[PDB]
């Protein structure tokens, strides 16, 4: 019923959008969109603690961990919060999402209103890969594109 | 005593960040931040209805009317409920925005909570400087980069 938007801007060619397809406003989401300007292959996609992603990395660290566990969700059970996937792009330079799910809902000023998302340079590990860090931010690599999120219903 | 941080991006190097806090939810508030990339001069800036920017014009055009009126503010008396004038870049590439306003603040998904934000490469005219386009966007003369508003609390 109610969509939800997050834009995503990096740099000329790079976008992210994504809406958020809520049927009331504590029950769960059907998310879907498309991430160009990627090179073909998965990338890590995270929603952060806060909306701020302003101060560049001085912002946004790693994953918000709100329930208190690792990096996952695809492939590892614990997962963040602040995780919906990973997204996979094509050769045309794009992965066009689809997910289903009640982690989250469209509530209040702490849910995935307000809130940033980031899109990575490379695959995402989702749980413990060859390090330490892999733990953290799935060593998903650097970042690109940032966006915010807010309502468009 | 909630704070905001808006995330503009897409115009390669240029963002705009803008800040906000919120003394009590209906009183008057200041805004905050920079927007950097710019050339040197005026640039014009819009807080529009909902927070839906992803690829443009359907995700929004111009800063919504719902009083039904004109643009303008700061040389005009009608004004949008959900725009403002506009801000100035020194040569560093940057406009400081440190600004009051009386009458948006941070209450509801409608009010700069939960809503967008572009700002425009040139100048803004308010209303009536010349034609049509004054009295319908602002004159603004070009895009840059645009946002959703988040927040950090
Ligand atoms: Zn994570
Ligand atoms: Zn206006």
């Amino acid at each position: 019923a109610t969509k939800a938007v997050a834009v995503l801007k990096g740099d000329g060619p790079v976008q992210g959008i994504i809406n958020f397809e809520q049927k009331e406003s504590n029950g769960p989401v059907k998310v879907w969109g498309s991430i160009k300007g990627l090179t073909e292959g998965l990338h890590g996609f995270h929603v952060h603690e806060f909306g701020d992603n302003t101060a560049g990395c001085t912002s946004a660290g790693p994953h918000f961990n709100p329930l208190s566990r690792k990096h996952g969700g695809p492939k590892d059970e614990e997962r963040h919060v602040g995780d919906l996937g990973n997204v996979t792009a094509d050769k045309d330079g794009v992965a066009d999402v689809s997910i289903e799910d009640s982690v989250i809902s469209l509530s209040g000023d702490h849910s995935i209103i307000g809130r940033t998302l980031v899109v990575h340079e490379k695959a995402d590990d989702l749980g413990k890969g060859g390090n330490e860090e892999s733990t953290k931010t799935g060593n998903a690599g650097s970042r690109l594109a940032c966006g915010v999120i807010g309502i468009a219903q």
